[PDB]
């Protein structure tokens, strides 16, 4: 019964799991350890199966700015949560340069263009630095909805602010990121983007996939730096498809691939 025979691919659901995760802020993080204690993590924070061929080819992309403590609890926490997951995924920091107002959602479509250029990604996780998941039965990847994946947020009460709400950690497909455009760009520190993103979905026929909450459960973490739906409905329809991707402009100043994670340094401009 022999001949010659391609890797098998990655079961629906890897049987690495562990189910729940204590996740604590309050000890100090090496990551010159953390990458000893995750050896299959290659360069630029790239890692995939070595028995078999994952369907997930993940970009995870991070918004970015002057939260390196934070990154370094990300990068502790989730690593070992990925590799358990069996993705082929890579890490990238989107950190904004200058001191003008932060903006998540270009910071993201950023995210998105740049990981393309390194690889064929065809699913993208979109999740800010101080979101840690406590169950890795959480997965990091895309569905055949949108995945809203920060579903039971501790600073929330472990409950969803509203069944609207798309904050936090979400993933698109390639597929379901390109139809809607991407994200806004004009989003300064307005509030609100993450409804916008919502509202695209709709549009385009989209509905929202998520965990069950028991597993969707994720903790935040404070810096010495429930929230209520946006509208907006009318300006996303008549503003989608001018404004995301297609109109996206940024330069791009620094990219350095560290052990557990790509950054990229953008100049993204400043509000117009
Ligand atoms: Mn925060």
């Amino acid at each position: 019964g022999r001949g010659s025979a391609s890797l098998p691919a990655c079961p629906e659901e890897s049987p690495l799991l562990v189910g729940p995760m204590l996740i604590e802020f309050n000890m100090p993080v090496d990551l010159e350890l953390v990458a000893k204690q995750n050896p299959n993590v290659k360069m630029g924070g790239r890692y995939a199966p070595r028995d078999c061929v994952s369907p997930h080819k993940v970009a995870i992309i991070i918004p970015f700015r002057n939260r390196q403590e934070h990154l370094k609890y990300w990068l502790y926490y989730l690593h070992p949560v990925l590799q358990r997951q069996q993705l082929d995924y890579g890490i990238y920091v989107i950190n904004q340069a200058g001191d003008t107002i932060f903006n998540r959602a270009k910071l993201l479509n950023v995210g998105f263009q740049e990981a393309l250029k390194d690889y064929d990604y065809t699913c993208f996780v979109f999740s800010d630095v101080d979101l840690i998941p406590m169950n890795d039965h959480n997965a990091y990847r895309c569905f055949s909805q949108p995945r809203h994946i920060s579903v039971a947020m501790d600073k929330f009460g472990f409950s969803l602010p509203y069944v609207q709400y798309f904050g936090g950690v979400s993933a698109l497909s390639k597929q379901q990121f390109l139809t809607i455009n991407g994200f806004p760009n004009n989003y300064w520190g307005w509030g609100g983007e993450d409804d916008d993103i919502f509202n695209r979905l709709v549009f385009r026929g989209m509905s929202i996939s998520r965990p069950n909450a028991v597993v969707g459960t994720t903790r935040h973490i404070r810096h010495s730096r429930n929230p209520q739906r946006f509208d907006r409905i009318a300006h996303t329809k008549e503003t989608m498809l001018s404004d995301g991707l297609n109109s996206l402009t940024y330069q791009v100043l620094d990219v350095q691939r560290y052990p557990l994670y790509t950054q990229i340094t953008v100049d993204i401009g400043t509000p117009s």
